[PDB]
């Protein structure tokens, strides 16, 4: 599901966009940092949730989000310097357990872990 | 509308996400680079559109979009290394005129210019 190139991107830094929708007429966009993402052995993507109020209300209605990220330092299609990804994922927020404990240690500011289950990965460059 | 800090971020490179909706069902997320963004004297934000076919279909119905970007290298609020913005904008695709011409010189791959009129700017860190 998560290619070698996707995994390579996660070694750099950049803005991650999280698009959610369903609780209001318009969608919401929430950010995180590539360096805050943690890959699990079953290739779930975890991020520290500090605020993410709107995204939480959206995913109570529609648990599908879009993640977008891109870095200049990874070679895209046709040697193009730069790569981007659009990931469709199912979202839930985790408030306890060993992964929460592991993330709470790295990111003391978090109230919950955002757990993303990738359902589709599109490499865009 | 566009602050000193926002203008400072546009010196760096990173992923820009553009969230659009209306052409029906779920939102779309499209990307560009901070290095492809150009500010006009009246503080419109221009980007080269090579693809953006689904955003194009959304804005015919709902011309409001959400741009998100962030860079680690800029100091945010309080004791924070990094800055992010969410910009709400009215969007239009431009096919000719002097701005098309200037963007086409810089970005010869574009078919059209995405013109964003900022209606709200939120500093998120
Ligand atoms: C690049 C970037 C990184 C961010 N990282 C996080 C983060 O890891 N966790 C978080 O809770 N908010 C983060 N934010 C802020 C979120 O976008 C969001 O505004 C905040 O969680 C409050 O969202 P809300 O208005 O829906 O409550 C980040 C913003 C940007 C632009
Ligand atoms: C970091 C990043 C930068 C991108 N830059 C552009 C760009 O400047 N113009 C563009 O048309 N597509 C760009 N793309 C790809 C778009 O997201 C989009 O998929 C593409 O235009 C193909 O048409 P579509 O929008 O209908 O999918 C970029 C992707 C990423 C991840």
């Amino acid at each position: 599901m998560l290619t070698k190139k996707f995994k390579e991107t996660l070694k750099y830094e950049g803005s991650v966009s999280l698009t959610s929708w369903g609780a209001e007429k318009s969608p919401h966009v929430t950010g995180t940092w590539i360096s805050y993402l943690q890959l699990t052995s079953d290739e779930r993507i975890l991020a520290p949730a500090a605020g993410m109020h709107y995204l939480e209300e959206d995913i109570k209605v529609n648990d599908t989000i879009y993640l977008m990220l891109g870095v200049r330092e990874v070679e895209g299609k046709n040697g193009y310097q730069g790569i981007g990804f659009r990931v469709s994922a199912k979202a839930k927020l985790i408030s306890n357990g060993p992964e929460f404990e592991m993330m709470k240690e790295k990111y003391p500011f978090l109230r919950a872990v955002l757990e993303l289950t990738p359902v589709e990965v599109e490499q865009l460059l």
